[PDB]
């Protein structure tokens, strides 16, 4: 394929990029890389990358080498997804757009400390304190469902993209939160839909 | 009554207040700025959290697109966007990305580091600073940059070709790296960049003030 992806199926940041793939329904070829996987501390990897992470995305169609979960998501969005899931004007484009931010430098923080004390592990305190700081950030984003159906406006788009591998995580770990009924109306609506199904719902790891 | 379409809050010797700052300068935007954040308060009002639940600078109000904007480097890809196509807007979607994603990296991975030397360095006395902590956060941007130097290797801006929005999110949080009594590994590529912002009108104004 003229596109290919490297990194791991369970990978917050590699899933907005899978998923937003599917949901275009682009063909990709994918290489398993990070953890156990390797690939990415290589040297021809580094070249590439030199944060040596996932995702990486190649669109040969472009000339593109690119990192940046979110800069992919937005890339394939405006080359691919016109009049899906790209938002052409700039006002209601930056209303989605930034919960792309605030997922990576706010929501992704605070959930680290969760999926690494729970799943890839404790203590208590920490963890405990990174429940507080998430459970106070689905109060956030559950007021800021009260009045749009999507993080993105009015339609599905990449600030929801963004948003939702953290929030699977997040609600997959065997723990319960303080109900949220617009951040849940919206996670189920997520649940319909076969992209998400496939590539988000699967196990975590 | 003097007032202007767009509203910017937030403090000037705040990094993501400055990228705001700077490219309404860049743009010849006209603005009016309520000072917030720190010792200004307003960021942590009731009415504030209406418009930013998260309480922090920069927000951005543009009337005449009926907008409320949050988050610094939305806000800096929306007044490109809106305001500075032919200028710094790229219009292409790959070329666009290339420079883009140095938006998300400034805050990823350079604010973090950053934040340990200016809470460390400038807001915080000698009798209280952690010198370990420092001298990690030291050796992690001293890193940072021997990176942004070898991304600079092959073209002038971050942006690619032409000065634009990913070089505007790196800037502010290296002039303060650069202006705070430290000596760094030399960096030639990034040094020369760095010069070159020194001789925009718009940064010498707004991002070339005291680090305090
Ligand atoms: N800011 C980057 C963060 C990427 C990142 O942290 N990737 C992780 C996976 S979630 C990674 O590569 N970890 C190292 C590894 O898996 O070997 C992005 O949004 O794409
Ligand atoms: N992700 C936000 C971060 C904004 C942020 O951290 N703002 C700081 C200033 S750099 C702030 O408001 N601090 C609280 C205060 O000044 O009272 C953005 O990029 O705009």
């Amino acid at each position: 394929s003229m596109i290919t992806l490297w990194g791991r199926n369970n990978s917050t940041n590699v899933k907005k990029v899978l998923w937003t793939l599917e949901e275009l329904e682009l063909p990709y070829d994918q290489i398993l890389a990070g953890g156990k996987f390797g690939v990415n501390q290589d040297a021809d990897y580094l070249a590439m990358n030199p944060n040596g992470l996932v995702p990486l995305l190649k669109d040969d169609e472009t000339d593109l080498l690119l990192w940046e979960s979110n800069a992919i998501v937005r890339y394939l969005a405006a080359q691919y997804g016109q009049n899906r899931l790209w938002v052409d004007n700039p006002a209601r484009r930056a209303e989605g757009e930034k919960w792309m931010d605030w997922a990576n430098q706010t929501l992704s923080p605070a959930h680290r400390v969760i999926l690494m004390g729970l799943v890839r592990t404790r203590d208590q305190a920490a963890i405990e304190a990174g429940i507080e700081k998430c459970d106070s950030l689905f109060a956030l984003l559950d007021d800021a469902l009260a009045h749009q159906p999507w993080f993105s406006g009015d339609n599905f788009g990449t600030g929801d993209i963004a948003i939702a591998p953290f929030v699977y995580n997040l609600l997959n770990v065997g723990l319960k939160w303080t109900p949220r009924p617009n951040l849940q109306r919206w996670y189920q609506q997520l649940t319909e839909r076969p992209a998400f199904r496939k590539v988000v719902m699967i196990p975590v790891t």
